[PDB]
């Protein structure tokens, strides 16, 4: 017989969030923005095997880019294999050869996003328990439940609301700052325990992490992650910024009606003893011995004299509130704005999610 659909328990803002982060249109938009052939790679067809085969093909390119010339297959031939595994669309012209470190990392990053899209699809698979029960949750409750992540919408007068708003406003773009729509407190439990393990580290800061909308569901289910092919200017870690405007550059939003909707995280990061750098080092896989984080220091930093603190689970967590000011020691840094790196997933726990227009 027909199953009852129970009424949705979620507030309107949370329903919109849930709709957005599981939206098939959103996921396909994201694949189009990454030059993927959505006709050849429908969401239902995405598989862990294909994604692994994709990374294998990129691993062969990487070896060709580094270690020869030694009689291996040409970059063209190796590129062609990759494009067979992971179909791309360049207006049905031939896709281009993956013949630089930059392009190799860009393709690795594309596959990391695609892997989180596939995660979201796999998460939504209907269980046998669900086929047998005679009543089902509203689809949005079901999707929310799949995250195994508590989201609590804040209002204006929550203790931390003004602190968060100030952090956004003071360190966001001066001319056209993202407009704050909603903040949710994020409690992904089973993040709590591994995070407790760094309770000794006094130097905690609440930092920005901007992402593709297509990876928000994955992050809510599993936290911020370091994957085998993660990389960037400061190597294989989790990247954060103290300046919203830096992180905002990584937000991939979506046009909805007359607005552009984007999501940004704030994580509590146990930075411990910081190692400061002033030139790019893509080879890093941990801080130097004796250090707990690497901070690629920018020409500017939110003015430290305006820092405040929030008390999160009884630990003081620094929250910048100042506009960015120059840091003379780092005026010649290769970095305009700071990038904060950790190399263990346990050193971050998600605290807030912001919707910005
Ligand atoms: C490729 C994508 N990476 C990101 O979402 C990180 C984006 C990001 N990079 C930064 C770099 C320097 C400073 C700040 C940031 C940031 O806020 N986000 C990814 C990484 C792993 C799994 C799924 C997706």
């Amino acid at each position: 017989s027909m199953k009852r659909v129970q009424p949705c328990s979620l507030d309107p803002a949370t329903q919109k969030l849930i709709t957005n982060i599981f939206s098939k249109e959103m996921f396909k938009n994201t694949m189009a923005l990454m030059d993927l052939d959505v006709k050849k790679m429908p969401l239902g067809k995405l598989s862990k095997q294909q994604i692994a085969r994709g990374f294998e093909a990129l691993e062969a390119l990487e070896e060709a880019l580094k270690g020869p010339t030694d009689g291996g297959q040409s970059l063209e031939e190796l590129s062609s294999h990759f494009y067979t595994v992971i179909p791309h669309n360049f207006g049905h012209s031939q896709p281009p050869p993956i013949n630089s470190p930059e392009l190799l990392q860009a393709k690795k990053d594309m596959l990391l996003v695609l892997a989180d899209i596939e995660l979201a699809q796999a998460l939504q698979a209907v269980s046998e328990q669900e086929k047998t029960v005679e009543e089902v949750p509203h689809p949005l409750d079901r999707d929310y439940q799949l995250l195994k992540c508590q989201l609590q919408l804040l209002d204006s007068g929550a203790p931390e609301y003004k602190v968060i708003q100030t952090y956004l406003e003071q360190t966001g773009s001066n001319h056209r700052c993202p407009t704050l729509q909603h903040i949710w407190k994020v409690n992904q439990e089973g993040e709590e325990d591994r995070f407790q393990a760094h309770s000794k580290l006094g130097n905690r800061k609440l930092l920005w992490h901007g992402t593709n909308m297509a990876v928000v569901a994955a992050i809510l289910t599993s936290g911020l992650r370091i994957m085998p092919h993660s990389g960037g200017r400061v190597g294989k870690g989790i990247y954060f910024a103290s300046e919203n405007s830096k992180s905002a550059g990584y937000v991939i939003g979506m046009k909805c009606g007359a607005h552009h909707v984007g999501y940004m995280f704030l994580g509590e990061v146990a930075l411990g003893r910081e190692h400061h750098i002033n030139t790019d080092n893509p080879s890093l896989k941990s801080p130097p011995p004796g250090f707990d984080s690497v901070i690629a220091r920018g020409h500017t930093e939110p003015d430290p004299t305006q820092d405040t603190e929030l008390e999160l689970d009884g630990q003081q967590v620094v929250v910048p509130q100042g506009q960015p000011v120059p840091c003379p020691e780092f005026s010649s840094s290769t970095f305009s704005q700071s990038e904060y790196l950790i190399y263990q997933e346990s050193q971050c726990r998600l605290r807030y999610l912001l919707e910005v227009h």
